[PDB]
Order: structure tokens, then C-alpha cells, then sequence
């Protein structure tokens, strides 16, 4: 079935979109309330060793990491280990374990019912979208839609996971500024491969230059790719572990890139405040209260610092490969082989401006 741009049909779709959105949001609130109520329980079980927010944050992140699996077994040993419950010298361990397992069972059973309600609303929302995606595409924004993007999550992202600050403690400080702006450099030994062209005749020079050019361009293609992918992963992690509300990841990616280069140019630039401001301004009502505990700030600080560190490592690797490439090109020019690099110079331009326009 399909609906034309006729006004009868368009007002139906906007009304139905709004209603399903409001129904899904009420279910999400009910889910959050159940996680909060459980976390309040567990805080008291642990004699307030961790506060309720910290426990809720772990539970919710683990729930998303586990594809919203409602099996209590996915949470029980994970919380025992993550919160080091057995090592708490303050409590009667065995009654705590019993209450915890029972509380996980009752709560996860209720969240299961809620998540299955959300799934049914999601099915109707997608079927509504499929009726208008060709005839009135503008009624839906695929870069941010809460429901169309509901299952996306940065699994296996390498930067953050639900047990952060419990089981490992990454730095919240961005890398040393002098290190971050210093260009990657190569040694004389790394240029041996280029200077080794000098004893060769013209035919083997051209062969070897062609072979090395191909190898360097392939390496650089991968590096630019990976650098862009890191910004994308950083943005997805900020959305899913910190903000926990719908947003346009493309917009956030652009800002993370801008801020990286801003920091290189100005060591006093405040990247964290810039990202906080952005996330505060996403919701038109400014009704999204998301930075409500220091743990959220710390996760954000880690993600900014770990992503930028990785991105900087790639940039220095790009500098080093380009240094060999430029040395090879300069040699080729001296052998009247400048034209061997016209096409690769073009590729490298194309790879370099992906994601930067």
C-alpha cells in the first residue's frame, strides 16, 4: 500500500507518527522507571557502596549491549562481578545474593513485557513509513528518527562498555597538546627503499616505483577510512552511552571533527563544553535532562579523549606514509616520471577530503 501527497493522507501520517512516538516514549519512561526502582533496591542491598544512578547506568548499558535480552541470567553474574559484591566486607553476602536474583527476576520480567510492547509499536511505525517513503519522504528524518534507528548501537566499539570505572579506568584528560600537534616523522632507514632506486636502470626504476606507489596508496586509503570511522564510532558512543536520546549522528560527527581541529589550533579550546552545549540544544523543548550525574560527564570526557587519541595516532601514521610517498614522488620527478603520480595524487586528494567537506 502507498499514500499520495494528498492532504487527507499526509495529515493521517503525521498524526499517526506523533501518536506512535508518544506511545513509545511512554513505554521507554516506564522501562527507565523500572530500572531506577531496581537500582534503588540494589544500592540499599550494597549499603550504599554505589549510588542508584551508577547501578542504573550499568544495568541500562548492559541491557543495550545484550540486545535488550530480558533473561535475568544476563545480569546477575555480570552485576556480581562488575560491582565486586563478594568483596564488600559490610553486608551478609548470601541474603544479598538471594534478594538480588529475585529482584532481577521480577524487574526483568516487567521490562520484557514493556520491550515487547515497544516492538509492536515499532512494527506499525515502520509499516507507516513504508507507505510514504517514496511519496512523502520529507515526513520522516532518517538521520535522527527515534524508531527507525531504535536498534542501532555501537557494539564492540573498543572505547567504552557498561563496566567502565568499575573494572577499568581510562584517562579523562585529552592527550598532551605538544604531542598532538607534532607531525609524524620517518627515519633515514625508512627512506632506504626510495634511495635504493638510484643504482637501478630505468626499467627496474619504473617497475619498483610503480609497485611502491601502489602499496603506499593502499595503505593511505585504509588510514583515511579508519580515521573517519573512528569519528563515526565516537559519535555513536556519545549518543548511546551518554546522551541516550535521539539525535542526528551526522551533525554530531561534524562537530567532533571541527572540535578536533579547533583543539589542534588552540590548546585552550574547551571541547567538552562544546559537545555538552550541542547535546543540550538537540531537543527543541530543551526538555531532555541527560547530564544528571558525574558518571555521565566522565564517560563523555573518556570518549572525547580516547577517540581523539586514536584519531591522532592515525593522523601521525598518515604523515609517515605521506612522507615516504612524497620522497618517492620527488625521486620519480628527478627521473622524468612525474606523470606516474598524476592519478595517485588524484586518489589521495579524494581520500583526504572524504568526511571533511
Amino acid at each position: 500500500d502507498t499514500l499520495v501527497n494528498n492532504k487527507e493522507n499526509k495529515e493521517f501520517v503525521l498524526k499517526e507518527k506523533s501518536s506512535l512516538t508518544s506511545k513509545i516514549n511512554k513505554e521507554l519512561a516506564h522501562r527507565t522507571a523500572l530500572f531506577n526502582k531496581l537500582a534503588d533496591n540494589i544500592s540499599l542491598l550494597l549499603n550504599k557502596k554505589y549510588d542508584s544512578f551508577e547501578i542504573k547506568d550499568v544495568l541500562e548499558d548492559r541491557y543495550n549491549e545484550m540486545k535488550r535480552d530480558a533473561n535475568p541470567d544476563v545480569y546477575y553474574i555480570y552485576l556480581m562481578d562488575t560491582l565486586d559484591i563478594e568483596k564488600i566486607e559490610d553486608i551478609n553476602l548470601e541474603e544479598v545474593k538471594m534478594s538480588l536474583l529475585a529482584s532481577l527476576k521480577e524487574t526483568m520480567n516487567k521490562i520484557d513485557t514493556i520491550e515487547k510492547k515497544i516492538e509492536e509499536f515499532k512494527n506499525k511505525y515502520i509499516s507507516l513509513y513504508n507507505k510514504v517513503k517514496t511519496t512523502m519522504p520529507e515526513l520522516f528524518d532518517l538521520n535522527e528518527d527515534l524508531v527507525l534507528l531504535y536498534n542501532d548501537f555501537p557494539f564492540d566499539n573498543g572505547m567504552i562498555s557498561s563496566d567502565i570505572f568499575f573494572k577499568y579506568n581510562p584517562s579523562e584528560n585529552i592527550m598532551d597538546h605538544q604531542e598532538m600537534v607534532k607531525k609524524g616523522s620517518i627515519t633515514e632507514d625508512e627512506l632506504r627503499i626510495v634511495n635504493d632506486l638510484e643504482p637501478l636502470d630505468n626499467y627496474r626504476r619504473r617497475k619498483r616505483i610503480t609497485e611502491l606507489r601502489k602499496i603506499l596508496v593502499e595503505k593511505l586509503r585504509i588510514l583515511y577510512l579508519e580515521k573517519n570511522n573512528l569519528f563515526n564510532t565516537q559519535a555513536s558512543c556519545i549518543k548511546s552511552y551518554c546522551y541516550k536520546n535521539p539525535l542526528n549522528l551526522k551533525t554530531l560527527e561534524v562537530l567532533l571533527k571541527k572540535n578536533y581541529y579547533r583543539l589542534k589550533e588552540n590548546k585552550d579550546y574547551d571541547v567538552v563544553s562544546s559537545i555538552i552545549q550541542h547535546l543540550d540544544n538537540v531537543d527543541a523543548n530543551k526538555k531532555k535532562k541527560w547530564l544528571t550525574h558525574e558518571r555521565i560527564l566522565k564517560k563523555l570526557q573518556v570518549l572525547i579523549a580516547e577517540g581523539y587519541k586514536r584519531i591522532n595516532e592515525k593522523e601521525k601514521d598518515i604523515d609517515r606514509r605521506m612522507a615516504v610517498y612524497n620522497a618517492l614522488y620527488e625521486k620519480a620527478q628527478s627521473y622524468n616520471l612525474q606523470k606516474l603520480f598524476n592519478d595517485s595524487n588524484d586518489f589521495l586528494k579524494k581520500y583526504a577530503i572524504m568526511g571533511n567537506s
